[PDB]
């Protein structure tokens, strides 16, 4: 029901493709793993998805299960990553785009929270811009590291526990998730704050360090990350982002974060600056 097209990428545990649904006449991307492996995944992600269906900016998925040696999840063709537009826009996004942005990314994740998942890979490569009349519209992908967080009936929290392996990129992992501790809820949102950074400065300061071993590269980011006070880091840019991070870090192993306060900080930002209110990114100006 389904051909196969090229190569595309590789997401947290599988190989992304190009395809043809020949059904719809319609072109899709394509999760492919090996149905001989290890530890299989895509069927458990697959279930994930389902779980979050109907959400805004959750994109829609089949699992079609085995077929040869593959398992096969298909998903609705969405747009560029946030990297990708990062990048055709010179590694420089403006304060109204970054506001915009982040206004929709937070809530993206508390909804992600609401269904008692946290996601634990928040980075600009898993936000996907929709397509054509959803091209304003910035979709979250792959729940390949995420993890249930408290039960569904009960809102019971899972335990604190240490010594965890890191499950994500170094590079936008909070601080106690290079400390071992189990990821929860504050993390996501942690982790979306140096991805904001990240998009206002054009690199975190904590990129391109040198080391041998993958373990010696993480432990120089962990290290550079906790002596590099948040005040420095956001220096020369509006408060909001150094109080975003701050009140981030402060927050305990099974806070409920305050979502609408933090969306408010930027609003507030936002709605003080004289932009006009046509919902326009930079990489729709050039
Ligand atoms: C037509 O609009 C544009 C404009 C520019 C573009 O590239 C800069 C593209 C574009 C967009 C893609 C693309 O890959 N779209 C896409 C990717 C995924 C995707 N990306 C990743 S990580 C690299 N995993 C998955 C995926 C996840 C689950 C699944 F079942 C299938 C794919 C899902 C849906 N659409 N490609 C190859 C080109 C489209």
């Amino acid at each position: 029901r389904y051909r196969l097209g090229r190569k595309i990428g590789s997401g947290s545990f599988g190989d992304i493709y190009l395809g043809t649904d020949i059904a719809a006449g319609e072109e899709v991307a394509i999760k492919l793993e090996c149905v001989k492996t290890k530890h299989p995944q895509l069927h458990i992600e697959s279930k994930i998805y389902k779980m979050m269906q109907g959400g805004v900016g959750i994109p829609t998925i089949r699992w079609c299960g085995a077929e040869g040696d593959y398992n096969v999840m298909v998903m609705e063709l969405l747009g560029p990553s946030l990297e990708d537009l990062f990048n055709f826009c010179s590694r420089k996004f403006s304060l109204k785009t970054v506001l915009l942005l982040a206004d929709q990314m937070i809530s993206r994740i508390e909804y992600i929270h609401s269904k008692n998942f946290i996601h634990r890979d928040v980075k600009p490569d898993n936000f996907l811009m929709g397509l054509g009349k959803k091209g304003n519209l910035v979709y979250i992908i792959d729940f390949g590291l995420a993890k249930k967080y408290r039960d569904a009936r009960t809102h019971q929290h899972i335990p604190y526990r240490e010594n965890k392996n890191l499950t994500g990129t170094a590079r936008y992992a909070s601080i106690n998730t290079h400390l071992g501790i189990e990821q929860s809820r504050r993390d996501d949102l942690e982790s979306l704050g140096y991805v904001l950074m990240y998009f206002n400065l054009g690199s975190l300061p904590w990129q391109g360090l040198k080391a041998a071993t993958k373990r010696q590269k993480y432990e120089r980011i962990s290290e550079k990350k906790m002596s590099t006070p948040i005040e420095v880091l956001c220096k020369g840019y509006p408060s909001e982002f150094a109080t975003y991070l701050n009140f981030c870090r402060s927050l305990r192993f099974d806070d409920k974060p305050d979502y609408s306060y933090l969306r408010q900080l930027f609003r507030n930002l936002f709605h003080r600056q004289g932009f006009s209110y046509d919902y326009v990114f930079d990489w729709n100006m050039l």
